[PDB]
């Protein structure tokens, strides 16, 4: 059964709420963004309303297959009517047509849904900015104090230095990326840019990112892989066994791959910086960790809710422990001693 925290009170609208059949009094299933995870259930037999972004549906009409008239998209920053209730799409700041949606309820009160978040200070002028927020729904992936990780900027910059110092002393290294869902495009994007070169990958990777608006995509990437010197692999293929196997296939077209694996929060980040990265080595192979994070830190995510002073927090995530929830219930206390909301 559909758990409270997936409902929107005095609505009939449930967010990120797929996989559980028909939700009995639900006129509209919200989708945040496409990660299996929240989508987990829609295909092409679907037949209620679905909003979601534009980006969302074209994901929603391509690679999953539902029928044009039951995607309804909406633009973002854009006061909207849907039942007669008001809402907005803002962005997330997260993968390619993620939202926050902002709900207007008929009786005065007002519902920020984060879905999955990277909270930012430009969040802090947008529509949020104009009116008071009574109850706040939030992406606690990362709610600890021990989650720190470096700005997505200083990490790219780290990136477009590696790739390109090793391509210049070897002319004949190849740049892989990898990858399993949408997210963190811009990693190989701008390798791919400091080295004058398209991004190749499978048709699809290819379809997958066909998808995102992205501008000049034709000039961006390709299917060709042999004329390309930045290649995008599953994660899963990223290890020496199989980028062995993937470096026989290029048919001796290369000497060396270098590698990264964009990561989330791993262990290592207690006790090391970013400007003192090493990788795994196997022979000619290198395979970098970078914690690339399309999530929240622990500060980013206080300085957000402490500018937001809800009057109440309903976590999204890493609810199904009560351990969990009562760590979580201690911070949100801090939050608001220190901040006097
Ligand atoms: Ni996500």
């Amino acid at each position: 059964t559909c758990p409270f925290y997936k409902k929107i009170p005095g609505t009939g609208f449930t967010v990120d709420a797929f996989q559980y059949g028909v939700v009995e009094g639900c006129t509209a299933y919200f989708l945040t963004h496409f990660h299996s995870d929240h989508y987990a259930g829609l295909s092409k037999h679907f037949t209620f309303p679905v909003y979601c972004s534009e980006i969302t549906g074209n994901l929603l009409k391509n690679k999953l297959h539902v029928q044009e008239q039951y995607i309804h998209p909406l633009p973002l920053d854009t006061e909207c009517i849907v039942n007669g209730v008001k809402v907005v799409l803002l962005d997330a700041n997260h993968c390619p047509g993620a939202v926050m949606i902002l709900f207007y309820l008929p009786n005065g009160t007002v519902i920020l849904h984060t879905g999955d978040f990277r909270a930012d200070p430009s969040m802090e002028r947008s529509l949020l900015a104009d009116q008071k927020v009574h109850m706040l729904y939030l992406d606690t992936t990362y709610c600890s104090p021990e989650y720190t990780f470096p700005s997505q900027q200083e990490v790219i910059r780290f990136a477009i230095n590696t790739a390109f110092e090793a391509v210049t002393l070897n002319p004949h290294a190849l740049v892989v990326c990898g990858t399993y869902s949408i997210g963190k495009e811009k990693v190989f994007l701008a390798i791919a840019d400091v080295l004058g070169s398209k991004v190749g990958m499978s048709q699809e990777k290819y379809k997958t990112l066909q998808c995102l608006n992205i501008p000049e995509i034709n000039s961006l990437i390709t299917t060709d892989m042999c004329s390309s010197l930045v290649h995008l692999l599953p994660m899963m293929q990223i290890n020496f066994k199989g980028l062995q196997s993937h470096l026989k296939k290029c048919g001796g077209k290369y000497n060396q791959i270098l590698a990264f694996r964009p990561t989330g929060w791993t262990h290592s980040n207690k006790f090391t910086r970013i400007a003192d990265v090493i990788p795994q080595t196997k022979g000619n192979i290198s395979i970098y960790g970078i914690p690339y994070s399309e999530h929240s830190s622990y500060l980013e995510m206080k300085r957000f809710v402490q500018w937001l002073k809800p009057q109440k927090i309903i976590p999204t995530v890493n609810v199904g422990t009560w351990k969990s929830r009562s760590t979580m219930e201690k911070y949100f206390r801090e939050w608001k001693l220190e901040a006097g909301y």
